């Protein structure tokens, strides 16, 4: 019950592997390949310096086709994140509301530092047994 | 634009692989193991005769924890405030996936029994192959 108030940065649950990113100039078709090959349902979109500006989700692709155009153009006019300091309690709530499988972790300036997956939260809970 | 009107049962996208199920009496703690080991975010709840009863999600688990996770799936369902057939058109299914935000759609036959599943991942691969 006390683990809920502990900052995720100390919960040994954030990972920095398999979080390949894309850019405003990345073709959608290329991002689809990233989603399928990487077993992920969303890819982070950052700039040249590493700042997280948004994300491209498998859902967006479904809306897109009711190809080669970049991610920027694909999101043109159509209808998330946390820091290592946030508490697991508020994060689990935001995950439920937004219904996403990955919460990207950004530093104090907005740069992508890691990712917190729903899978790792569940495993944390599973071990919560014992 | 014509593939959107084709029934998924003819799109060679439905699978019968990783789809282990559970029951109303299955302890949530056991369900959590299925989600993690199967690398899935939801598990189909079926009964003794194969009928699809409901679906339990990882999001549901997060709900129970604002306490003991040995409680059955049945009881857990009480604390929370999906499906299709091989005849449904791809267009209808992609819209429902988008609106409900799920990664898997369980496929049932005409009698309501689970016969397979349709993952978002496979829909994407189907789209990707659109590079012909």
């Amino acid at each position: 019950t006390h683990f809920l108030k502990i900052p995720i940065g100390d919960l040994n649950i954030i990972t920095q592997d398999n979080m390949k990113s894309c850019q405003m100039t990345t073709p959608v078709i290329d991002v689809i390949q990233m989603l399928t090959q990487g077993r992920v349902s969303s890819v982070p979109i950052i700039d040249e310096n590493g700042y997280l500006i948004n994300v491209y989700e498998a859902y967006d692709v479904l809306g897109l086709i009711k190809l080669s155009l970049s991610v920027g153009e694909a999101l043109m006019r159509r209808s998330y994140t946390c820091t290592k300091n946030d508490k697991l309690s508020t994060i689990m709530d935001n995950i439920r509301k937004a219904r996403v499988h990955r919460f990207f972790v950004v530093d104090d300036v907005g740069r992508l530092v890691g990712v917190l997956t729903l899978s790792d939260i569940l495993k944390y809970i599973l071990l919560g047994s014992n």
